[PDB]
């Protein structure tokens, strides 16, 4: 008999395509290639998982997806490698230049690394003793640098020294952190109030948010320019805009410090994720919660309606939900069944099910599934 | 007999759409649809030119893309309508919201209006007094208007009080302009020496470019992160980006000043064009040539490979060119005979040719052309 599918370790999704890893360290990738994201070589969207062969015996243990790049690292060879739209030195190999395979980051090599975290035009890795590095665009001061001179190459966040950060996420030109002892930082393009400072300022290194209640924070996520933590008490945070609902407080308000969302405060929350403009959180009973833009489906929800307060996403015999990742218009999620489900805009072959049309509620991906 | 095709009037071409304005007044437009910049009120890709009703007996009598957005504008009703991706107020409505469908834009009612230029997030008219006034994004200056802040809606340039405008264009996040006497002017993101003044630094209000060697200038264009202008005895200039050649001075060599393109000395320039990564020039005599990066064809000369210098784009029986616009990975040209010709690539449906692979030589429109 055919073996098991795969496990599904890890999915990424970007601003139009989609990444997994897959046990026996296997990358897989799919959606728009036209910029080199897909990292097959060609310029091809691909609407089915396709295997990124390159990348076959390195021991991949972990994908991230920038807006239009996608990352991968090594933990056994200390190795990241990047791909895809190359302007501003968002790859990180001391040019600009788009690549349609992946390239090891040289500046990378012999790191041992705990979390690569991609927005549109900047990237940032954690090392395992909880330093930060970043690179590509810094406009805004994004890379939390101090200035506003765009990196090619990874470099150290010296304002962080002798703080231990345990993880970092990026929007379109912000950034954020937790550190291990549960403060939230934020810096970069400030100007919806993203960054939860209490204003709307770019800040060009990191600052501290005081306004957490005395909680303390055990993870943060960007989307395009909103913000979203946990706390240790598993209650929801959000912050920045909310145009499309992506903040969840039932209106369309935009706020520029952390405001818990009170509908969801019943539910300890596990895992969360920014879209561009709509938003994902996970309960640790594995009740997967969307809101936000709905355009295109992409909230998964049964219509195409904007959101602004959570609606949970229904799965087939209500198998529980272990992951999520949201994308510009579409949104990727894993079960505990190894099923991954897609939904929303499918025109660049993002939600890997073959040619199809835009989906509004979860679609089995039969490529990577164990059900049909 | 079927009536002759209409006169085409105007071109335009967007990052990955196409617009045409045809003699009757009629707007058409093809290629990607998804963030509203076709104008017909769904979010699909047109592979064929296609009416945009809603602008039917508007007497518009003038079309602009911008990246993601287009502008069109009518003198008789003087209203300027536009539509597509609404970030940053790129629209000018004062609001953010994108559009499916043209809307007018208020502020610019009962204004008489010259000239419109988009660039990704900005866009600028000029008054037929040569006042000009810009909108949407402003974090490195690029609407001349002395601050870091986006304006959601148009605000006049004082800075050019007294100075009568002839002609704006705008890049990714620049801008430059020429006088009616024929000073040339840069203002907004500076960083790859685009501005033409000599340095790589942003500038908030425009700046005039004192090295033109006494030159007066005719005409300005700008492309993603290049800028080209052209002298009153016919003789081009260009400056900033040359990662791909598009400067088109042999080499792959920034240019922090205008650099006259030695190569055309001996050809009289009448037109000019931008795209992403290339360019395009037009001599009096309507021969075409083109440069730049060249991976979708979008140079048009028959092969894949960046051409670093002008190469003379190639049409059946040697018909001269009489119009020419440039996209990120297309360009659309217009010749004497009332036909017109895309190349460059086509999976957004922007070559306007129905269905089709990419092009590296010219194809013509059938929908809209004279000859088959």
């Amino acid at each position: 008999v055919t073996a098991p599918p795969r496990k599904v370790l890890i999915i990424s999704a970007g601003a139009s395509h989609s990444v997994a890893l897959l046990s026996g360290d296997i990358v897989c990738s799919w959606g728009r290639g036209e910029d080199g994201q897909l990292g097959h070589g060609d310029a091809e969207d691909r609407p089915s998982p396709t295997q990124l062969s390159a990348l076959d015996g390195h021991q991949i243990v972990s994908v991230t997806c920038g807006a239009d790049h996608t990352v991968a690292y090594s933990q056994s060879g200390m190795e990241v490698y990047s791909w895809g739209w190359g302007d501003f030195g968002r790859l990180g190999h001391g040019n600009s230049s788009d690549l349609f395979t992946p390239l090891p980051i040289k500046a990378l090599h012999g790191i041992r690394i705990k979390q690569i975290a991609c927005g549109d035009s900047h990237c940032l890795a954690v090392t395992m003793e909880g330093e930060v590095q970043s690179w590509g665009r810094n406009q805004n001061g994004q890379l939390g640098l101090g200035d506003t001179e765009d990196s090619l190459v990874p470099q150290k966040i010296q304002a962080f020294e002798g703080i231990r950060i345990k993880m970092v996420a990026a929007g379109a030109e912000h950034t954020a952190a937790v550190t291990e002892d549960g403060d939230l930082y934020g810096w970069g393009w400030g100007r919806y109030g993203n960054l939860g400072l209490g204003d709307r300022t770019d800040r060009l290194v990191p600052e501290r948010v005081t306004s957490t209640g005395g909680e303390k924070m055990s993870m943060v996520a960007c989307g395009w320019r909103h913000t979203i933590s946990v706390s240790y008490s598993g209650a929801l945070y959000t912050y920045g805009w909310s145009k499309y609902g992506q903040l969840g407080h039932g209106d369309l308000e935009d706020h520029l410090i952390p405001h818990k969302l009170e509908a969801l405060s019943n539910s300890f929350i596990s895992q969360i994720s920014g879209g561009a403009r709509h938003t994902m959180a996970l309960t640790s009973d594995g009740k997967l919660y969307g809101w936000g833009w709905n355009k295109f489906g992409q909230v998964g929800v049964g219509n195409n309606l904007d959101q602004c307060s959570p609606v949970q996403v229904r799965f087939p015999d209500d198998q529980k939900v272990v992951q999520v990742s949201c994308g510009w218009r579409h949104t990727l999620a894993v079960t505990e069944r190894n099923n991954v489900f897609a939904w929303g805009r499918g025109t660049n072959g993002q939600l890997g099910i073959g040619e199809s049309v835009d989906r509004n509620f979860p679609k089995i991906i039969e490529a990577l599934s164990v059900d049909g």
